[PDB]
């Protein structure tokens, strides 16, 4: 992996592994999501980050994902090489955005694209706050200043409603194991993708390919929490999703998926 | 990755990823186990398998893991490059063995080693059978003929007998269910998920103050996609040892048994 010539974006190549593929011998959406996180982390490292800036560490501030949107045209096959380009952009005082472009290394064609919105919050109180000018001049030097959108047109900005009971489908009692946690003992965001997809019926997974997924992150699931995954068909096939705590029903995530017939 | 010069073993390098590490910023045992599987799969592909031979595919036969033994001296850090060498050996008509050696690419020192015993089984009936001459002659050309053991020692931990944990267990984690990410390309539960499930009943305080040095797992039965498992652990012991058992949540049918050895950080 390396920063591009202008130092305003980062590229990395990955060879798809045997345990990273599903029944179609192609990478799952969770493997793609993991690769997006890995390339984002390598970009932050290459430009001297933790991605907390120097003023953020003093103030105990962190970037947290508010929304993630992924669109896949072709899932790479086991053994294929995928190239991913990522970059960040400031969204004024609202927060920041990280975008990605996925390409087949052999053909050079765009096989997927993703976008994510991040907000600043105090690490301890979990309270959101606007982006200060001091904590903006430090990260703007690593971002392109003219607009550069992975989704210029679109589905990434759609409003997501709250699923109403009764749900058409459900998977209950979902619990994270130690492998679902990151280096800071927080549940990895890719686990929420898996949990959302668990309530899609197996027949849909067997006859369709996931083309679009949009997730809004509302609250974190702790290590000792138990989650219920709820899905209702809103339609290609479209679904409305909701993850909530198994007991009191407190919302953790909401989302939408769009699936195409194979 | 590539076969070595003699074509009797295979090496591959991996750079440890951010999501592959735990609290110490080092690879978890599940990441190591995943890498062992990946290098084994690349070795079979390099020598023409897909690891069923031509006679095996004709008779609906497959290799299945009976026992897995891993010993880790140093877990690689996030960003470190680890080199893994793997090879197979015939164990007469009993079955086959796949061994691995893990090294730090920078220092060249052995940071870990693993061994696994595989048995031949009919894919549909799940009935075991001894290795015939026709199958043996097809895979022996890809194996070193003189002994090559990752665990040579005459009284090593890889060959120890594992007893069945007796109720009541000291610790337990109940209601464990596999999700779609725990399945392989053939919709079977990945063996690395059983490692995770075994480790779930180790108390968090032990995980926080110790590093896992050795893990031995005996595979008895496969967990289906709609099965629910209970993970049971009892301390048997500067070092801590545990006896483990995974069984079906309902009738208590055994799926796996194992042992772990942990050392103080
Ligand atoms: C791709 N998603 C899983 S995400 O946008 O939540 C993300 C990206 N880097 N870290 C989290
Ligand atoms: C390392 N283990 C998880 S294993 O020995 O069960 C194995 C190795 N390749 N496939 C399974």
């Amino acid at each position: 992996g390396s920063l591009t010539e202008d130092g305003l974006s980062y590229k990395e190549k990955f060879v798809v592994r045997s345990y990273e593929v599903g029944s179609n011998k192609t990478a799952t959406v969770e493997t793609i999501a993991n690769l997006l996180q890995e390339v984002g982390c390598n970009h932050a490292q290459s430009v001297g980050f933790s991605a907390t800036t120097t003023t953020m560490r003093k103030l105990h501030l962190i970037w947290v994902t508010a929304r993630m949107h992924i669109e896949i045209y072709k899932y790479p096959a086991w053994g294929d090489v995928v190239e991913i380009e990522t970059w960040c952009q400031s969204e004024g005082r609202i927060g920041t955005r990280r975008d990605w472009i996925l390409k087949d290394s052999v053909t050079g064609e765009v096989t997927g694209r993703a976008t994510s919105k991040w907000v600043m919050m105090n690490q301890d109180t979990r309270r959101l706050q606007k982006v200060s000018d001091d904590v903006r001049d430090e990260y703007l030097v690593f971002c392109p200043q003219e607009p550069r959108l992975a989704f210029p047109e679109n589905r990434s900005l759609k409003k997501i409603p709250k699923l109403e009971d009764p749900a058409q489908y459900s998977m209950i009692g979902l619990k994270p194991r130690r492998a679902d946690l990151d280096m800071n003992q927080h549940v990895n965001n890719v686990t929420y993708i898996g949990w959302v997809l668990e309530s899609i019926p197996q027949e849909i997974v067997d006859t369709h390919e996931l083309q679009v997924i949009t997730l809004d992150y509302r609250r974190e699931c702790q290590q000792d929490d138990v989650v219920d995954s709820l899905t209702t068909t809103t339609s290609d096939s479209q679904f409305l999703h909701l993850l909530r705590l198994s007991g009191d029903g407190q919302e953790i995530n909401r989302g939408t998926t769009l699936w195409r017939k194979k």
